[PDB]
């Protein structure tokens, strides 16, 4: 799909039998979901920094779909003004910027 | 060009003469930029919003050129963790998220 930018682009995700709303962010370099159950072991790890840091979970290795791309990858859980899919999904899923 | 996102997307772009490091972000509504003297009348903006706001510069129809594209945009002059290219500008070059 080409997503031109006059808009946001916010796109439907898939993740774990539950479809969601995230902001395609390439100045984020990882990507941060709001509190969601996913199973399994997972390390902290902080995010952010200015002003301090926000600790949220670290997933790995998260099957996750995006627009009918299944792709595996490393999901942050946790607190977020919106839930933001990062440069780290975007390589997954072959995801450029074209001009 | 075609720009992967393995690497934060930093592009080189010339403003106001200067030749300037910035981000491009899919994330940012707003292009805003480190103190620069652009010449001529602005419009106060206030940016960001969470625990305040900033007050920055709004000047109009600048000229800029980015990765080889001569563009006119609104551009916001102020403080910034780093020069950061928003939606508005990569609208104006043409630029989408393809994958
Ligand atoms: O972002 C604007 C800022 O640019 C910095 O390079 C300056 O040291 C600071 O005085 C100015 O306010």
């Amino acid at each position: 799909p080409q997503i031109t930018l006059w808009q946001r682009p916010i796109v439907t995700i898939k993740i774990g039998g539950q479809l969601k709303e995230a902001l395609l962010n390439t100045g984020a370099d990882d990507t941060v979901l709001e509190e969601v159950n996913l199973p399994g072991r997972w390390k902290p790890k902080l995010i952010g920094g200015i002003g301090g840091f926000v600790k949220v979970r670290q997933y790995d290795q998260v099957p996750i779909e995006i627009c009918g791309h299944k792709v595996i990858g490393t999901v942050l859980v946790g607190p977020t003004p919106a839930n933001v899919i990062g440069r780290n999904l975007m390589t997954q899923i072959g995801c450029t910027l074209n001009f």
